[PDB]
């Protein structure tokens, strides 16, 4: 496999560790392409002593990422595959993961600022689903935030090209974000991603509270089966909670598509009366 965004190792300058990934750390760095202004980047690495299987799974994320060019999808700046160490280089995201950003900034943002963050996420998901992909890991922890509150879908490891994806495993899926049919049958569609989006909406409107709080994974599966749904967060507009309930419809076919979600949010942003009743 050849990567269009392959970069020479000399173009990257690795700085401090900013996180931990499945295969190795994520660093802050600087990318200097010839004749272009230097930029800040984030660098995903693969720990030394990796197996060939680990290298393949690591680079399969870069192959998926390299197919996307959207404002609300983490941008691939470069890939290092022909030199050592192997790296995935993306645009730097100052405010890190969405869930931890919101918890560290509880009550700092207005309803309209939060709706703007949600609109960006739904826009990135509309793009991904229309490219015929299922994410399967949509959670606030897998959304990155920049300095101007622009939210971007990241973490494409579980992503699959579709329309249903039927998985071979069950111990990899994050239960409290996963649609009941995807838990029961390992059947992932864009509609199961819509379910996850509804959970992300709840995470955002509650300033990063854990979905279903302390309830075990088993308790969550059981509650969803008995038609329980998460209550509206503190001071949440009724129209936004209604949209969450629409994303959580038992029948996947009754759920809105990402194109309808974007449209609903665009109308709310333009109609202040819609975000007024709680």
């Amino acid at each position: 496999r050849e990567f269009a965004k392959e970069i020479d190792v000399s173009f990257v300058k690795i700085e401090e560790v900013i996180g931990a990934g499945e295969f190795g750390e994520v660093y802050k760095g600087r990318l200097k392409l010839p004749g272009k202004r230097e930029i800040y980047v984030a660098i995903k690495t693969l720990k030394a002593g990796y197996s060939e299987k680990q290298r393949r799974d690591f680079l399969s994320e870069a192959s998926i990422m390299g197919q996307f060019d959207h404002r609300n999808i983490i941008r691939l700046e470069g890939v290092v595959t022909k030199s050592r160490p192997v790296m995935i280089i993306t645009e730097f995201m100052e405010n890190c993961a969405l869930d931890s950003f919101l918890r560290q900034n509880d009550g700092q943002f207005t309803v309209i600022q939060l709706v703007g963050m949600l609109r960006g996420i739904a826009a990135g998901m509309k793009y991904l689903s229309e490219m015929n992909y299922v994410h399967r890991d949509l959670a606030a922890r897998n959304i990155l935030v920049n300095s101007n509150l622009v939210c971007k879908v990241s973490d494409f490891g579980l992503s699959r090209y579709l329309p249903t994806y039927t998985s071979s495993l069950g111990g990899k899926i994050p239960v409290r974000w996963t649609a009941p049919e995807a838990i029961a049958y390992r059947k992932f569609t864009s509609a199961s991603d819509v379910w996850s989006y509804g959970i992300v909406m709840w995470e955002v409107m509650s300033f990063g509270e854990r979905p279903y709080w302390d309830m075990s994974n088993q308790d969550v599966i059981n509650a969803i089966e008995q038609d329980y749904r998460l209550p509206p967060p503190m001071d949440c507009p009724a129209a936004l909670h209604q949209l969450m309930l629409d994303c959580w419809q038992k029948d996947r076919n009754s759920r809105p598509r990402f194109a309808e979600i974007v449209n609903t949010l665009d109308k709310m942003i333009r109609n202040p009366a819609s975000l007024k009743t709680v």
